[PDB]
């Protein structure tokens, strides 16, 4: 087997000429030459705890069901022919030159790039939400870009089926998804089980594309809320009345009055239509927040908007001892075997 940086990367004879790319949320990622389709591909190595493991299965199930131009696919999965011999699992995907995280650390985006990227994010998000799925970890590093700026959403490890009727929780409930992109309600009364959680993340990503800086870089759980309130200002009486939980309500009532920071003062170079859409995505009250199809229909995206070319999923998506999780991964990866 081939080796990469003192660790095995055993992708059989189909995939050769490995180059290290880095570490992702899963482990070693390389590119390799696919000797069958005659293109370089990306391969990630998954090695066996049960949260790392449950997120692997969740992602494989979703990505294998989804078919969309703005969502990364799975091209192949390499594993041993039996459960007994199964150890590492290699997931093969289209090679993408870069991602929005890397691009934003180094590159100023034209308004035309911001507009196009935002369109493709929302176009992909429409399909995800049409399948009754929430991504729940949208952020620049999960937005892949190729050399011609085609964009693909990746990393469905934290994804869930939408469940608004079970979205309520207490104040300060722990949350898994990346902190800077968390909607204010996660810190107050939400388990992140509604589509509005992803729109907030997209709003954060838009703002970040406008300035190359994260808009709400919280250093810890409650500091994230105070970054949000520092820009949106204090919530209105009506938006507070929507929060029935008393600990959450009373926390917000305890804070001094904070003025709204106008969007055009934070983003003096931004297109005015971009800022009107940003405001609607970064709405405090999740019931008032714009939905993906409305966002697509916003004047900012008029050059691209075409609902007949923004496909949806054919059906809503449909859903543990450690031995059972291994067997399910084996079963879910069976189609790539001889
Ligand atoms: C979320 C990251 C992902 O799915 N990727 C697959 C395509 C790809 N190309 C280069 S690095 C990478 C990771």
């Amino acid at each position: 087997p081939e080796m990469v940086r003192g660790q095995v990367f055993d992708v059989g004879p189909r995939y050769t000429n490995l180059s290290y790319i880095g570490e992702g949320a899963y482990g070693m990622v390389c590119s390799a030459y696919d000797n069958v389709n005659k293109v370089r591909v990306a391969i990630k190595k998954i090695s066996p705890h049960q949260t790392y493991c449950q997120r692997t299965l969740r992602e494989i199930k979703i990505l294998l069901r989804f078919r969309h131009e703005n969502i990364i696919g799975i091209n192949d999965i390499i594993r041993a022919p039996t459960i007994e011999q199964m150890k590492d699992v290699y997931i093969v995907q289209d090679l993408m030159e870069t991602d929005l995280y890397k691009l934003l650390k180094t590159q100023h985006l034209s308004n035309d790039h911001i507009c196009y990227f935002l369109y493709q994010i929302l176009r992909g998000l429409k399909y995800i939400h049409s399948a009754n799925v929430l991504h729940r970890d949208l952020k620049p590093s999960n937005l892949l870009l190729n050399t011609t700026c085609d964009l693909k959403i990746c990393d469905f490890g934290l994804a869930r089926v939408a469940d608004p009727d079970h979205d309520h929780t207490g104040f300060l409930t722990e949350y898994v998804a990346t902190r800077w992109y968390r909607a204010p309600e996660i810190m107050l009364n939400s388990k992140g089980y509604t589509k509005s959680i992803d729109i907030w993340s997209v709003g954060c990503i838009l703002a970040e594309m406008l300035s190359n800086r994260p808009i709400f870089p919280g250093k810890h759980y409650l500091d994230q809320l105070n970054h949000i309130l520092g820009i949106l200002g204090s919530p209105s009486q009506e938006d507070l009345n929507c929060i029935i939980n008393l600990k959450a309500r009373n926390y917000l009532l305890s804070l001094p009055h904070k003025n709204k920071v106008p969007w055009n003062r934070l983003f003096p170079n931004a297109d005015s239509k971009a800022l009107d859409l940003l405001d609607k995505m970064l709405t405090f009250n999740p019931h008032k927040r714009i939905e993906v199809e409305q966002a697509l229909a916003h004047p900012y995206l008029e050059q691209y908007y075409d609902p007949s070319d923004e496909p949806i999923a054919e059906a809503p998506f449909k859903f543990l001892p450690k031995e059972k999780l291994k067997e399910l991964i084996f079963e879910e990866t069976a189609r790539f075997q001889p």
